């Protein structure tokens, strides 16, 4: 994948690992990046213009938990607009076991439905042209934090979806990969909440390990997207890039 | 694990899995059988009640998507009357890949729900006695059945989530295990709903490859419950038993 000219829809560009992997991308020489996150921020805007002015950066106000018709009105403004979208690069992520519907609605149901929101653009079977889509899950989506189940639930529901959106590319045009970072220094795990309070000191914990920083996370997220794979599982740990192979326990023969 | 004399709850134990394996638990000499469905089945109710009039089975009219608050209030009603609760049975589920919300907030968010409403009364850190719980979740949670791809992300989402639990039974007393039934010849399966229609045959071509029967599925959900291994991940495939084990891609260290 040559980035060169593409035209790019990041939702929750504006976060920790998000800001750091827009960076990235910035420097090369896309068409239009379209950024879509919860609520502004003009520096961070600012600075990413100022890194390549050749490309059009554009926000739009968002929150993946509205229902799927919002969705694809945003999403129709756009692609009427650039006529074409390249990718879809999805982010959005709370962590906080206190809030049991809400990490569910933004981690797994928010994800789901703005990839049914694009494919109304993207099927082949729509008359669409295809597309790819790039997802944020997590490591905890392979091997739970115990101390955070519901959030790690979430993410083994978003790998799950991902893998199966990968192997539903012959049929829809629309190729997709997960993007698992390790644990990294963010704003999301520097204080968060346990289930049930099951581990109060669950951050303080995690964070005695060994860890990443944003920007080594950000720059192997774009080389992942470059390999451009179609059911690449990538792991995004300890800043290296690695593809992880996925155990076959059953088979539906279909 | 002996289950005579022993108390249980079974959310969704009239379904096509359920009815079998409540047919298997009553004849184990259970003191009370407490089922917890959406609607009422009167036939299926005369049926268990007659298997072993000793067994004492009463009904409530249940649907897992109520807030936690309206949960704890059916279960405070329940754990009033029999003082204890050995097991909790989480069976309840749909498929329809047409409807996205509701399959994640029954299959996910519901069983989730309803484990966080009874640690109230089982937690030991809250003066409880801890407590057995049996999630009902899917080999589709090891790998998908990617036309249906938002049900299979709903089961490895409960997968991992009961994988959590079993990791923090030495803080909250509550012990769990999986039960992961192959394809089994219910209604759930007769016909369904594919994810944007990506396979209007997925029923048709599913069950033209070898299946289990609910009896036999509902034998070896016995078997699994009499194991009583914490933190198992049982899969009931073909008219076996057999526990898996998950593969360790990443580690918290914590
Ligand atoms: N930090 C880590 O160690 C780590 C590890 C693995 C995975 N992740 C995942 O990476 C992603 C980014 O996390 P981060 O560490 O940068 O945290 P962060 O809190 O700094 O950023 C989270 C991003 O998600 C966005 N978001 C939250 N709710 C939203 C909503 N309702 N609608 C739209 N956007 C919303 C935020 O606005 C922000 O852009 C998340 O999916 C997170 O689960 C993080
Ligand atoms: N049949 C299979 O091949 C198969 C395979 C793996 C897992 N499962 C799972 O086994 C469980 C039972 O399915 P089944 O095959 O017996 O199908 P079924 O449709 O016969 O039974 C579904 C059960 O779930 C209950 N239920 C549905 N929605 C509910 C709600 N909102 N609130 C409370 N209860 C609700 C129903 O009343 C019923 O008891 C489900 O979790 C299903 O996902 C089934």
């Amino acid at each position: 994948m040559d980035l060169t000219n593409k035209n790019v829809i990041f939702v929750a560009a504006l976060g920790g690992i998000g800001l750091d992997t827009s960076r990235e991308l910035v420097k090369r020489n896309l068409k239009n990046f379209v950024i879509l996150d919860r609520v502004e921020n003009p520096t961070a805007l600012a600075e990413l213009k100022a890194i390549n002015p050749k490309v059009n950066i554009t926000f739009h106000t968002y929150d993946v938990t509205v229902p799927v018709a919002e969705s694809k009105k945003l999403l129709k403004k756009i692609f009427d607009q650039l006529k074409t979208v390249d990718i879809l690069i999805n982010g959005a992520g709370i962590l906080d076991d206190h809030q049991i519907e809400r990490t569910i609605a933004i981690n797994f149901t928010g994800l789901v439905n703005v990839t049914t929101a694009i494919l109304d653009f993207w099927d082949k079977r729509k008359g669409g042209p295809g597309g790819i889509i790039a997802n944020i899950c997590s490591v905890t989506g392979f091997n739970a934090i115990h101390q955070v189940p519901v959030y790690s639930a979430s993410k083994a529901a978003v790998v799950s979806f991902t893998n199966s959106l990968a192997k539903l590319a012959p049929i829809t045009g629309v190729t997709a990969y997960s993007i698992n970072p390790g644990i990294t220094r963010t704003p999301l795990v520097h204080t968060f909440n346990s289930w049930l309070d099951v581990e109060p000191r669950v951050a303080e914990l995690l964070l005695s390990h060994p860890t990443q920083t944003s920007e080594q996370c950000g720059q192997n997220f774009v080389k992942a997207i470059e390999a451009n794979k179609n059911g690449a599982i990538w792991k995004l740990d300890l800043g290296t890039l690695e593809a992880i192979e996925w155990t076959k326990h059953w088979d539906s023969h279909i």
